[PDB]
């Protein structure tokens, strides 16, 4: 498509965004990027891909070491000049200004008259779960992507056969062990990974938001405490950000919210008597011990595993399901291979870089669920959201 | 506000359809400001730390399996995943997953299971861009990745000497300078020399119409009895910059002389249709070509510290003819009040390779005055990184 027709689509996406139409914000972002690629000459692509973005990753990472975004957030509308920020961060004034000006040029912070100002983006990155996300992404993920050309050249350009132990993660970090086992051995990145899961898709519609999955008519209507006093199980729910979101959307809750994850994750959950869920340890490769609950939910869990493991994860739910009663809710990307979206390719390559795994199409997922003993009732999606919601039941 | 940027984008769009200077670049910048006004922090994290590191890695891998060349030859027929996996020697599934990110990142296009090369991908199939990609992912990328750890360990100090105490040395585990690391790590010297023909390719040159007035300042008043040399390109690489000049102002009234390192000069194809003399010259020694009409440098002293940049320019001074010899310095002039990507890009490229920096107008004036030169005028062009600084004997 020519720039002229992208300019038209961009203006068409604009109106839809002003009219608050769902997904239009992401479509405005998409039309903006297509314009840039339609206008850039090859030398500008090279500078942006290989200079701006690597320097941007490095400076954003460095900012978490010197409290930069926290300082700019605190300054609110007054801002700080390079002399005041260098003093607070303990940095050479000239080095700071050169790194800060790239953040300006990269649209992360702003600057008027030698004063630097925080933005909505940088004030958000000042929160501690984004700070650890940044560290994880530059310290753990970046070496793995950088190893892609030499690793796949060294392995004959093959998909990782075993997955978890023969992927580019092992080669970049020089270990024989899997990504989950590496986290146990390399503090503080397990803490960084666990905080990072409350951030990697935050600020986007949840599966349980209006116009996505119908929680009230499918789960709440027909809830039967005489079958089980448990409303929802989040299997692999991390520190509980998703199940807590659910609790505040649908209170007063008629049944229990049960969180299951690894022992180390569960213990890292700070005590809180306003918390609406129970934090319990459970191995997803063991049979589900919470029986006949109304809903079993999974978000970004089996997409990190091979076919055999993912069928194991799903089939471990089967003994717990009450026929006609228990829903299985799978919150995962559904790849539409005829229409590659960046949100799908992003997570796909992140799976390859960490778990040696991939994102699945609708046909792939149905194969997984059929062999597990389940079958799809409906699939739900939302404009602009990466994940789908797959409702399944006993086959 | 997003709505503000949306209106501003449409304004620059109409100026772009009118073919105005720098409008194409302003449309790109307006589009980037729109993305930043709309993206939530998680979207920025995914694009910065997932999309972009994966994109660089796939584009680098593509230079190992002839991807962009296969898609270029395909032209309008295209190639599906099975056809390209066979041609590249790759697993069909691995290839398809890597190519769909290139599609999602707008580098190639996909329709009904067929992949198509683009103007961008076809150009990247050319060997100087192929070697540019390899240099950037192999040499430049590890230096950037070391910025947090290196500056944390050195106390967040600007490198004190420049070329041997910077992130490049720490990232590549050597105690020698970047140029010497190239001498001892083939073929990255050859990759660097080809890269110097691509890093700013396709953007208007200093000599283009509306940029520097070459004919008025250089051709008019050219005097063979003072010297028969029209322009010396000092540090001009393999001569791409000086070849462009000769083809814009031919029939040339005087000689063109290229100057660079012996290793650069001896790698230039011998060519009868060549319009310039390829000669070896150390920029840290006195300029041996006397009284030429124009002495020109492009992206040369910006790689060096203040003391050495003064020397580089001052070595031109004993050769200049007062009232006749121009000094034309084609370098970025940083506007610290208006930080643009073109300057901050190359500034940190200097830090990551040379331990140096780009300079403001006041910075350059100090170097030229210490070298014994005075600025005549500074020329700039909308959307171009570098300025053209004309100077002369003080
Ligand atoms: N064998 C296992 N037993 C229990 N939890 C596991 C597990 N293997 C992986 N997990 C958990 O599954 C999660 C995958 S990351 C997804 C986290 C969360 N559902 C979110 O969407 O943000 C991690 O928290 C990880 O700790
Ligand atoms: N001491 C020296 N003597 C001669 N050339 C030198 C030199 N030190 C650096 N150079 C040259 O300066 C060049 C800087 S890269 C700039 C190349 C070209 N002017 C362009 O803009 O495309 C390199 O080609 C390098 O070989
Ligand atoms: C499935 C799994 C990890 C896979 C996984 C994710 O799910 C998500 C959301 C993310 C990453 C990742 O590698 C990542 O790099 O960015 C986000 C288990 C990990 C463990 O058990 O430690
Ligand atoms: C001045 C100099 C190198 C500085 C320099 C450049 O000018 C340009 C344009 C570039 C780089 C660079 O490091 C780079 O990494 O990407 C483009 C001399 C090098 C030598 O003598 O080998």
């Amino acid at each position: 498509a020519s720039p002229a027709s992208i300019i038209q689509e961009l203006a068409s996406a604009a109106k839809q965004y002003e009219n608050n139409e769902s997904g239009a914000r992401e479509a405005l972002i998409a039309q903006s990027r297509a314009l840039i690629a339609s206008l850039e000459v090859p030398s500008e692509f090279i500078q942006h891909t290989f200079w701006s973005q690597p320097a941007l990753s490095a400076i954003v990472r460095l900012a978490t070491d010197v409290n930069l975004f926290q300082y700019l957030k605190d300054a609110q509308e007054e801002g700080l000049n390079a002399e005041a920020l260098a003093s607070k961060t303990g940095m050479d004034v000239s080095l700071f200004a050169r790194l800060a000006r790239h953040l300006v040029a990269m649209n992360v912070i702003t600057s008027r008259n030698g004063v630097f100002y925080g933005t909505a983006l940088s004030n958000g990155l000042a929160a501690e779960n984004y700070q650890q996300s940044i560290r994880f992404c530059h310290d753990v993920s970046r070496p793995s992507f950088g190893a892609f050309p030499s690793f796949f050249k060294g392995n004959g350009y093959k998909t990782p056969a075993l997955g978890t132990t023969d992927g580019p993660f092992q080669s970049a970090h020089k270990v024989d062990i899997s990504f989950p086992q590496w986290l146990v051995g390399n503090p503080p990145y397990l803490q960084y990974f666990n905080s990072y899961m409350s951030a990697y898709r935050a600020g986007k519609p949840n599966w349980c938001d209006n116009g996505f999955y119908p929680v009230a008519d499918r789960l709440l209507n027909g809830f039967d405490a005489s079958v089980s006093d448990v409303l929802l199980v989040d299997v692999g729910g991390g520190r509980g950000h998703d199940i807590a979101t659910f609790g505040s959307q649908f209170s007063p809750l008629p049944g229990r919210l049960v969180l299951q994850d690894r022992e180390q994750v569960i213990n890292s959950i700070p005590a809180d008597e306003s918390r609406q869920f129970e934090a319990t340890t459970h191995d997803i490769f063991t049979t589900q011990p919470v029986k006949h609950a109304r809903a079993y939910y999974m978000h970004s869990v089996p997409h990190g595993f091979g076919d055999e493991d993912a069928v194991k994860i799903m089939a471990n739910l089967v003994p717990a399901l009450a026929k006609g009663y228990s829903r299985v809710l799978l919150n995962e990307i559904v790849v539409d291979e005829e229409r590659p979206v960046m949100s799908a390719t992003n997570m796909d390559l992140i799976m390859l870089a960490h778990m040696g795994a991939k994102e699945r199409t609708e046909a792939d997922w149905r194969s997984i669920l059929t062999r597990a003993g389940l079958k799809v009732v409906n699939i739900y999606s939302y404009p602009g959201v990466a994940e789908s919601l797959i409702e399944a039941e006993l086959a």
